[PDB]
This record gives structure tokens, sequence and C-alpha cells, in this order.
């Protein structure tokens, strides 16, 4: 399945694309007495996409022991290998369902009958199969991957015995661990750890030479693998925000320096961020932790390393971010929205500390500020928002989430919506991490000049569709519409092949 | 194990047998034409005679042998009796009977030495059979051996079908009774196993009283055959259409026999089971909705003085809605619409998908609130209207399996213009939930044959002789959904009353008086 | 409509009621080997029911401004003058719905057909009608109940219209205000206290003559009306608990030396109740703080007044609790139940400091006490649960509650189970305040002797019904299951008329 588009804007050299696109958008001043105008802009593009893909793609997962690491491990074998199972409700065909980039597909144009035609994501530029993946990782935990699906309790007992001699061979690298970042609880797993001292003990100093390590671990991961590509992504236990405090993580002089001075506002992640960097691996940041501080972007950017992240955008509060937008495009009011979920595994048995889950309790403030027509200090710019995620261990990895909305409608009626979701977390997250490696991976294939070929800007904007707080750009605020974070995608890749955007006109049925 | 020892002087011990006394108290009412309520206390005193020596073995034999709950029945049966620990993604679990009311449930027997209340195994008390001593059989019209039919199920866990899969694999259903006008259309490619056939081995509706004559045989064959002395029978089967009661037809013992002879087409499968079990002295329980007990054959069940029982098992969705209901109306509050929806897609949903069987169900799932409404004549009068909109909808979405989904929404008034709108919603192995009801049907059932008395005349010692319950068990109404009644008796759906009728009964066999929630050790100084 | 038993334990004289009772019950010693002994009991009882009721009862609540206080006072005048109203459904008649003393019935006996014949709750014995009760009390903000209604948004405006011109009359009486007991919100509400000092500030030393100007209100109130009988019952803003220490509040003499002495253990509701208990009114506390500390209960004991209370019962923890018990009933094991509910109203404004919701979060226990078959620790003798409480000020005095009932099934399976409750919470609270008040007057004019009467022990425990945390007796732990509290309830009034308890046996026709 592939392709072909027949247009004057593309031209292949030496497995090489180049791409003419012109953008256009536009400024908007709202004068005085409340008139907007709009000015129209244009800046003409030309993108490089290097056509040669790694025939196999590295992958270390920071967290690798856990719920998602050990899924994400296990649908790459199962899948590469076609291991089908039993269920009592039969034998299944492993697959990657829930995956964007492996089962979604995209509108390329309307055929002779004026139909819609439909081709999968993947299926438009080349693109790495998650089949491809080499994985390995750390994790402060050292029991092998097979353990740690049965620990997980995430898949079906008969495909983890299929897996079961497969899995057991992967085992995670010790890993860096600084007991006062994340939940005092996490304290008797940690039995895998770099940073200790010469008593055998685990120490936060000498944080520079655990900086160092993990460069050693990615250089070996590589060599060892003969890989020329590698990505780096955080799917450990939430962190603890860290102060970004001037003349500590401000610059990446000032990180460096902190790092090697054991300052106490350099994480576990800093490291593994700091050091993907300068190996020059791209880095995804899974959890709410702010780990890209100032200096850390920095350094990512003079490196000119692609850093992306902030949390992996919950199924719930993606659908969640859905209905509240369409409840205020249909110019209905939600003057009240309420979150409560509730977990069991050590995910949500982390984020029991506040602390932990303060960093996770970090959209609605974006789609009340698209419609002051219901918004406005006459008739009242608020909207009551709750989030409240409590520990239910018997759950185990099947997440409960239950938002219910409360809305105005006119002449003094209301709505009230209660969605009721349920399924296994790790199902709905691995494959949310499948996505982003393999659209990292696209990425750092794309160059661009405006109209020399300067890097896709390291904070990869286009994968805010799978993190729920979007890592941003000084100055810019963050979309969280995931209609708009998948059209920008889809847009994205269309303009790549020399197709413009969607517009949904069908001027050929609507038009004589 | 755990025992119960009563020191009263109510019960005295004979061969195996417990002898207790009890003075059962009640009260008539009238209410004056004006408005009063005249109130006469009434008393009657009984000698109960309890059996103590229970079956080794007893004899179980499901219509439906092959269906989802006579499967996961027989499954549950031999897990447990011989200790078939499984594993799952939460890894290895121990079996157990989690539902079974029976099995798990504990009874108050009273306070201990520091006012502290103490509870014990709702089968301590007396000897009652384990289900786990069962000898399960049966028929279906479907030949698949449990096995299959564990895998058709898709109930239990795939590592315990298979660990259960070469026992299981030699347990086959006994060819049945197979009259293709009393269930859906669709079970007609199921039926397989007939007995019912002619000259050229074909399904045939004639010869109504052969078929009789060789369901007793099997009970007959089937207790030989395993050195049993007590056997009960259970449909478990699908659900058939209503038959028209009509006079000269099945309204009378004699005429309903005939009928039989004359293979009258009012005369469905399960009235030949009914009617076989009947003639055979072994108890028949009804699990299914549709009105198998006619006039003519509760009269039977009269004559013989065998156990009948039955109509649906009470689904764990019209159980909490019993409770739900009776909740709101001792608090005052009046329900005015009641929804309730639900989706399943095992053969049991498969086969209601026709009208004519969702007709029975919907009669029994709905009648559990009218005694509610009844008791009520402050919300529920010709001033306020006593009508409470109820629907009941069940539809057939084969991806969700055994598994059912439940929806009831309800709608009260408050006071002053308030309403209430309380949503239940209920996801479970519909068949992991009926199965343990089924175990608790046979548990009693077999529990109270072994139950007897007789009424105590206060100015004349040892009146009379021992009698045996009324044949309509309704004892066993808090598993049914339609609670089979006395004639002229009003059916009880309230669920709490149906389990503290039972709790009682066991109560004071051991002579201990009602539970009465008064607690005056702490309430009076 | 009345009840007449002809029965020889009872006989009437001077409109006293002389009624025999045998109570029996049993005492439970588990041998060694696990075997369970038991030893019937019977403690013979002679009742005395003074059958002359008060022809109007004087009801002084301490937050009568707020939702339940102004709807208690709506009910009473809308139904006593039959105030129809109108609504978009059409004219409503005014009822007094979700009251069980008024609105539900029990059943006395069987007819001639075998068939259960039910009577009014109030048909048995001479109740008193909240159509007879006389309203007033205390509050620290001083609006009167017809704006305290405006304010609530609980009633349909038509009907807040009609009865206007009499709400406007009633207002209530200046109160104590100890600011640090509640949640500081409530801190501009307050504009109505009588605990102020010379520069007119609120102040809480001289606790001594506050508690003096109580007992002087409720003398007031009495002569005002010229009623003899009142009862106070608290329904107002949680209050944090006190601690209960040694020397201070664990004797009466302590308290009302403390209570002399300014000491801060000595809160507003404290003075309310030793106040009410120096008049000889009974006094119920609707809310979860610890009123009723030792030192209060032997003043109570003392002047053998009547006390009780620890929360206005929730409708939902009401059901809740009753849906658990059918569970454990069934053999089903639930090993998980969350609850999470959101309100509006300052009931909920003011549970949002965590010192006041503390009190609120505190059954479940109780249950899994009942089956050790189901909870040992072989099987795991543990239920996760949580209750969490949020303000969503948009959904009013409309609250919304919604529990998840995880349970374990046999051979592996599982139950879920989602209650969503939405109504008005003073809709339920106002009809269960009454019921309340209707049997504390009906329990005080009770007396017993075992075989000179005695009143009916003080710490009323047939009221646990109505309260989430029942106050209770020194080594006696509560019994909240529901029916249970209301299967008291009924077969104490069936006793005092000569019926024996409900057997459910129905031997006319079980038996031949
Ligand atoms: N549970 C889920 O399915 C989803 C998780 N997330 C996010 O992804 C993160 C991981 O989630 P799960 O895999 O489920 O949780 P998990 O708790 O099972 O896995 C995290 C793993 O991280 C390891 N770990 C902790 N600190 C470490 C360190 N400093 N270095 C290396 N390893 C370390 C732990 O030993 C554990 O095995 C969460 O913090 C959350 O932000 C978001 C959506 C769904
Ligand atoms: N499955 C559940 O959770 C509950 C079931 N019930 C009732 O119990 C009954 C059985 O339910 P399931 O086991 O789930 O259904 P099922 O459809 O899986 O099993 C019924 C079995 O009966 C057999 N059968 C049908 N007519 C027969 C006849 N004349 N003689 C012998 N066998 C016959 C069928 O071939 C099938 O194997 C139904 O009537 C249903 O309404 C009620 C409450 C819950
Ligand atoms: N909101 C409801 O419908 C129900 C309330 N409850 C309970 O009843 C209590 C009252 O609830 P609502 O009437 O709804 O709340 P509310 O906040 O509307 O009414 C409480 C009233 O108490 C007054 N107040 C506070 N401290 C006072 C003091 N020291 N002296 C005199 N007045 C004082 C306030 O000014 C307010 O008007 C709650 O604390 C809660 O424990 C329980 C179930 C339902």
């Amino acid at each position: 399945t592939s392709v072909k588009v027949v247009t004057d804007k593309c031209t292949y050299k030496d497995n090489e694309l180049l791409t003419k696109y012109s953008y256009e958008n536009a400024v908007v001043t709202k004068t005085a007495s409340g008139r907007f105008d709009v000015t129209p802009t244009v800046q003409d593009y030309v993108f490089k996409l290097d056509l040669k893909k790694p025939e196999k793609l590295g992958i270390m997962l920071i967290g690798l022991g856990g719920n998602n690491g050990s899924t994400l491990v296990a649908s790459v074998l199962a899948n590469k290998h076609n291991v089908e199972f039993q269920t009592k409700e039969g034998v299944k065909q492993p697959n990657y369902f829930g995956s964007m980039t492996q089962c979604s597909t995209l509108k390329l144009g309307i055929d002779a009958e004026g139909n819609d035609v439909y081709a999968p994501f993947n299926s438009l530029l080349p693109m790495v199969s998650p089949n491809d993946f080499v994985v390995s990782g750390w994790d402060i935990n050292n029991a092998d991957l097979y353990e740690a699906m049965q620990r997980s309790q995430v898949l079906e007992y008969d495909l983890q015995q299929r897996l079961k001699a497969k899995m057991s061979l992967v085992k995670p690298l010790p890993s860096i661990y600084y007991p006062d970042f994340i939940a005092a609880n996490q304290d008797e797993r940690a039995n895998n750890c770099i940073n200790l001292d010469e008593k055998g003990n685990v120490t936060t100093r000498g944080k520079w030479t655990h900086l160092q390590r993990i460069r050693r671990d990615i250089q070996n991961f590589k060599e060892e693998n003969a890989l020329d590509k590698v990505i780096v992504l955080w799917t450990a236990n939430t962190e603890r925000y860290v102060e970004v405090s001037p003349g500590v993580n401000d610059t990446m002089e000032n990180l460096l320096q902190s790092i090697k001075n054991d300052h106490e506002e350099i994480a576990p992640s800093t490291i593994f961020a700091a050091a993907s960097i300068l190996e020059g691996v791209p880095y995804i940041n899974g959890s709410p932790q702010n780990t890209f501080v100032p200096g850390l972007v920095q350094l990512a950017e003079h490196e000119g390393t692609f850093i992306a992240g902030d949390d992996l955008k919950s199924g719930q509060t993606k659908l969640k971010s859905v209905l509240a937008q369409f409840l205020v495009d249909a110019g209905i009011k939600p003057v009240s929205i309420a979150s409560y979920n509730h977990l069991g595994n050590n995910d949500g048995y982390n984020l029991s500390a506040p602390k932990q889950f303060r960093s996770k309790e970090i959209v609605i403030d974006d789609i009340i500020a698209s419609n002051d027509i219901l918004y406005n200090d006459k008739l009242g710019k608020k909207v009551d928002h709750c989030i409240v995620i409590k520990y239910m261990k018997p759950v185990g990895d099947s997440k409960v989430a239950m938002d219910e909305y409360y809305s105005e409608l006119m002449l003094g009626g209301h709505n009230r919506i209660s969605i009721h979701n349920v399924c296994e977390d790790s199902l709905l997250a691995t494959p949310l991490i499948i996505d982003l490696l393999v659209m990292t991976e696209f990425c750092t294939r794309v160059s661009y000049k405006k109209v020399k070929f300067e890097n896709f800007y390291p904070v990869l904007t286009f994968l805010s569709y799978w993190l729920k707080a979007p890592l941003t750009r000084p100055g810019f605020h963050p979309v969280n519409g995931l209609n708009k974070q998948r059209t920008a995608l889809e847009n994205f890749l269309r303009l790549l092949i020399g197709l413009p955007s969607q517009n949904e006109l069908r001027f050929e049925e609507r038009l004589l």
C-alpha cells in the first residue's frame, strides 16, 4: 500500500523529497469599536524529507519495567512474530488497535463517483513500523519483562505465556533513583540503581557521573545492536516538579553546571534528557513533571536535538476535551465539569502523594477563551472544574473515569451529560507511545527552509495530540483541541506530498 | 467445621432427627368502613421435625444442561470439589462459590459477651448438602459435551476450561424433548439431541405420553446409575412461550394428564418435564419465566405431594431493583417511572430476541413492583395517582457475550415539586450470578424435603401427625423473579423480606426467636 | 385513620398506655474449635406511653436561615395551609413526600384472604404532625426566611411567591459565632451574633453569658407562644471536631466549668446543646461534628434529657449502605467502593475546608465484619473505599452523587455497579428532619421498667436511621444497616400496641 501524487510541487533526488508549500494564515486586530481587521499572510516553504528510514529503530524506555513499558515490548513481539493467543472468546490475532499511525486512515480525495477515498495513515510517506523497534531501557526495579507483565496484569494470561520465553530475556538496565523526587512508597521497588556511593548506598551525589553512565548506556545499546537511530522516551513514575530558578537551570551552561554541582533542582528525568540531548537522540517526556526547564531547552536547540512531552494524554482527557469543544461549538455553555478517576496500578499508586498528583492535575480555559459570546463578564466567563484521581488497587490497571458536564441551554434550560469510561489504561497508553515514537522518528527526517535547511524545530508541537500538557515555545500558548491536533498532523503529511488542507466544501456535490 | 449449639428446651434430638416446638404469631386485620384497623393477634403452635441425616450425594438433573448456566454449574462443582485453582491476569485464583447466599452469606446468631453482633455461616446452623456433593446430569436438545458447551458459552476463564477439559468432555446431555413452536425459531438448527422422533427420525410433537414415560425412566436410570436416593430437577433451558390455560385442557390434574396423552398443543416440553418429575416424586424447579405450572399441574403436585417451585431466576438486575424500589417507598418517596434496559450476546438473549420469548420475561421482570405500590396508598391513590410507568427492554448484542449490561432509571417525586433521578448501571457475566443462585435453590429445596411439621393443640397433647411443606415452596421466592403463589395469596417480591423469612425459618428450627433489631441491651438502661 | 389491637398486653389508664413486652435475644460464644454456643435470653418489660401529645410542638432550628431551615419552614406552611402551586407540569398539591413518618406505611398483619394489610406509619400510636410545628431558631445571618428561600434556590419560584407574605415574617434570632470553628468563608455571612464585646465586636469570650442567652431564647420562645414542648435541632454549617481532653469536657462539671472558663474546646454547638439540656428540651445534632462529648452526655443523663445525632444521613449514604449490604447478604464480595459527590450550596461551600469535610468523611467495616466467609486473612478482609465531596456552585442545591461498586463473583468473575443519584439535597434532608422531630417528641412520651419507670435512655438509638454517624452508648458499636434501623422503629411501634416482631414466615400459606 502506497500513495503517488502527480504534482509539480514535489521532486525526488537521491532518496530525498523536496516539496514546495505556501503557508497561509492571518493576523487579526480588533479595533476599539470591536471591529475585526484581518490581513491575510503567506509564507513560502520548501520541505526536505529524507526518504531513507532506519531499517531498525532503537527504543530506550525509562520505566521499561512498568505497565506501559512491558506492554510496549509485548505488543512489538506479539505482532512482529504473529503470536495469536487464546481467550474465552477464542483465538485472537495480535494487532495495534488504538494506534493512530498503525490503525487510523486518512482521506486522500474522492473517486470518480464523488465518494471519499481513504488510505492508511502511514501509507502516504515512509514511516518506521513498531515491528522494527529494538527495545531496551532503564528501571529502578530489575525484574525481567516477563515478571513485569505478570506484575502489571494487563495482558491475557495465555498471551503472557506465549511470550514468556522471549520476554524473560529482556531485562531493564539499572537507573537513576533520587528518592525525594517520587512517591516515597516507591522505595523498596528500587533494587536496580546506578547512583550508589562507595558504601554501596543510593546517593544523589555524583550526578555528573550518573549523566555520563546514561550516555554510555545509550552508546552501548546503539553499538551492541548496530543501530544508527535511537529514541528515548520517559514512561516512569511522575516526578514532583522542580523549581526553575535563575543561575541554576535557566541556561544550558548553568544546567550542565548544576548537574556537576549535584544541585537539588536536577531530577533523574533532567539527567536522562540532558544525556539523550548530548547523544543527539530525540527525547520524549511522557509524564507531567516539568523536565524541560529553560536550560534543558537551550541545550536541545544548541545540539539541534528533538525533545517533546508533558504527559501521556489520557484517553479520558483526550475525549473529555473533545466533548467540551463539541458543546461550545454548538453554542451550548458548559457551566460545570466534574472529573473523577480511580485506578489500581503503580501509576495510581505513585499519584497517591499530592506532590506526584499535583503534576498530573495540570485546557478548559482555551475553549472558554474561544467563545466570549457565552463567556464574558455580563453572563459569567467562568467554568467550575475539578480533577480527582484516587488509588483503588482492586481495579488494577483497568481504570474507571467519569465526567459529568452540566450546561445551560436557552431560556433557563439545562443539560447534564455523564461519561463513564472503563478500560485498561496501558492498552491505550501503549499505542499512544507507539504513535509518538513513530512520528518523532518521522520528523527527524524532515527539514525546512523559508523562501540552508533547518531542523523541524526541536519542540515537536504536532505531538500535542498525544500529550496532556503540550510543551511550547516561549510566548505561544498550547492548543489542546484534539481534532485540531490530528488535523495538523494530517495536513502536514498532506502538504509533504503536494495535497492541500482539507476544506470539506465538497463543491463537486454542493454546486451545479 | 463451624457449628451452632443452641441451649434451649424447645429442641430435642431423637434418632437423627431434631424436634422443635415453635409458637407462630401473626395477626388478622380488618378496616372499619369508617377507617379504623381492628387487629386481632393470632397464635398457632407447631412442632417441626428435621431429618438430620442429609444425603451423601444429591442428584441434580438440569434441563438445558448444555447452556451457559448448566455448563457453568457443572464447572463450578468440579472446580470446587477438586480445588481446581486456575490462572488469570490477576494471578492464580482458588475456586469458590461467591454469589451463593447459601454458601457465602452469614446470619446473626446474637450478641457476644461484650454486646457485639455475632454471625455464622447461613449453612452452619442446620445440616445442608454442599454443592460439592452434587452429582449432575440432565437433558439438552443439543449434543455438545460440556467442554464444548463451556467453549461455546465463553463464561469461564480460558485456563479454567482447560483444566476442566478432560472431565467436562465426558459429560454429555441426555436427548430431550423439542417442540419447535414453544421457543424462538432460531434454536431450530440447534436441536440434534431429541427423543421425540418419528419413523424417519424427524422432530415430532406426537406421542407426548411416551415422552413423559421416557423422561421418567431417565430420572429412574440416572438415580440408580449413581446409587442416589435423592434427585431434584431444575429447568434452565430456553424460555418457552406462555401456554394458554383452558377449561378441560390443563385446568385440572385429570384434564392435563389426558391432554398430554392427546398430544394437546398447549402441553409444552416444560409441562412434560414438570409432570414427569412430579409423578416420580422428584422436586421440580422452574428457572424460566414461562407459566409451566398451570392449574392441573399444580393440582397434580398437590395430589402427588411433590415439591414444585419457580418461574424465572431472580436476575441480579431485578434483585437489585426490588431492593431499591422497596427502599424508596419505605422512605416515603414516590417512584413515578422506572425504565429498565439491557442487552446480552449469549443464547439466552438470542432466544429472547423473539417477541413471544421476551413476553414471558417481560411479565416476571415487571410484576416485581406491583406489591410495592399496593402497600402504600398514601403515595399511590386516586388523588395523586397510583400508576408507575415501567418499561422493560432486552436487546440482543452478540459482541458482549455472556456479559449482560443492565441500565435502570428511577424517576421519583419528592416533596413540594422536587424529583429524584437514580440511574443503576450493572455489568457482569450474567451466568456467574445465575449459577450460584441455582445452587442456592437446590440446596434449600433439598433442605426443605427433610422438614415436616404438625399443628400443636394447646389443650390436648400431641394432636395430629407430621405433614410436609405445602407443595409450592414459596420459601424459594428469594431466588425467583415471579414467585409462584398458593391459590388466594398474592406474591411478595420484597427481597429483604424474602431472605428474612429464610433467616427466621432457620433460626426457629434451632429454637431462636425472629430477629427484632430492637437491641434493648444498649437502647435501655 | 387509627389502629385498635385486641390484646391483654395493653391497658389504658388516664390517657396512659401500659404494655407488657418480653424481649428475647441471645448471647453467643465461639468455642476454640469454632463452635457457636448460643444461650437465649429474655427480659420482661412494661412500657408507659403518655397518650396526651402536644397540640403544638415548638421547634428551634440552629441554622434556621439555611437550605434545610427555610425548606422546613416552607414545607410546614405549605402543607398546613394547603398552598397549591404552579409548575410547568401544572398545579401541584403540597405534601411531605420523603418523610417516613408522614408518607410510609407498615404491615399490621393479614386480612381474610391471606393478604398483607398496611397502615400509615403514624397511625398506630398518636404522633404530632409537622402541621402543628411552631418554628423559630437561630442563624448567624439575619435574612428573613423568604430571603433565605430565594438564596437557597430550592423551591419552585411560584411556591416561593405564594409563601412570600408568611415567610417574610419569620426571622432568625442572633446566634453564637466562634469563627475558628467553621469554614473561614462563612465570615461575612455572620451579621447576626449575640457574642459581641463592648467594642461591638465578635468575641469567644464570655461563653457562659452566651449559654445563658440561649436558655433565655428558649424560655422566651416557649412563653411567647404558650408552648409546653420544644425540641432543638442543629442544622447549621458543620463544625470542626473539638478535642476531648480530661479535665475539660470529660464530665458535666468540667464541661460546665470550661464553658465559664471560655475554654477553646467549647464550640457553639456545645453551648446550644448544654443550653437545651439545662432547659430540659431534647437536642438533636444534625451535623457530623462531635458535639456530644463525654461531659455533655453526663449533663444529659443527669438532667434526664434526650439527645441524639451525628449527621443528617445523606440519601446517598443511606442507599449506598443498603446496596452494599444487599451484595454481602447475597454472598457477593464488594472488593472496592468509590463515592464521589459534588454540590453547589453553602453546605458544600463550608465542606470546602478539609476541617469541615473531615468531620463529614466520617459503616463499611460493619458489613465486612458480618461476613468472615468472604472477609478473612486467607481471602482478604479488606475493602478499598473512598469518599470525595467537591464544591461545584453551578449545580446549586441539586447535588449529584455517584457510587461505583466493584465486586468479585465466583470463578474469577467480577461485577461492576454504578449508582448515579441526582436531587435537591434539601428536599431529602427536610423530611428527614421532620421524621427526627416527630420521633424524638414521640420518645419523650415513653418510659420503661424491667420486670419506677425510667426515661427512654437519652441517646435515642432508634434515630440512627436518619443519622450517618449513629451516636452510641459507651461500649456498644453502632449499626447502620438502614433496613434494620427501620425494622427497629417498626417493631418498637408494634410492641407498644401488643404486636410481635415481623417474621415473614407466612405459615398461613407455606404450611398446609
Ligand atoms: N498507567 C497507564 O497505563 C498510563 C500511564 N501514563 C503516564 O506514564 C507514566 C508511567 O505509567 P505506567 O507504566 O503505567 O506506570 P508504572 O508505575 O507501572 O511504570 C513506571 C515504571 O517506572 C519505573 N521507575 C520509576 N522511577 C524511575 C526512574 N527514576 N528511572 C527508571 N525507572 C523508574 C518504576 O519502577 C516502574 O516500573 C505515568 O507516570 C503517567 O505519567 C499516562 C496514561 C496511561
Ligand atoms: N444466563 C443467565 O444469566 C440467566 C438465565 N435465566 C434463564 O435461565 C434459562 C437458561 O439460561 P442460559 O443457561 O443462559 O441459556 P442458554 O441458551 O445458554 O442455555 C439453554 C440450554 O437449553 C437447551 N434447551 C432449550 N430448549 C430445551 C428443551 N426443550 N429441552 C432441553 N434443553 C433445551 C438449549 O439447547 C441450551 O443448551 C433461560 O430461560 C433464561 O431466561 C434467568 C436469569 C439469568
Ligand atoms: N444541604 C442539605 O440539603 C443537607 C445538609 N446536611 C447537613 O445539615 C447541615 C446544614 O445543611 P444546610 O441547611 O443545607 O446548609 P446551609 O449552609 O444552607 O445552612 C446552614 C445555616 O447555618 C447557619 N449557621 C452556621 N453556623 C451557625 C451558628 N454557629 N449558629 C447559627 N446558625 C449558624 C448559616 O448561616 C446557614 O444559614 C450541614 O452542615 C450538613 O451536616 C445533610 C444532608 C443534606
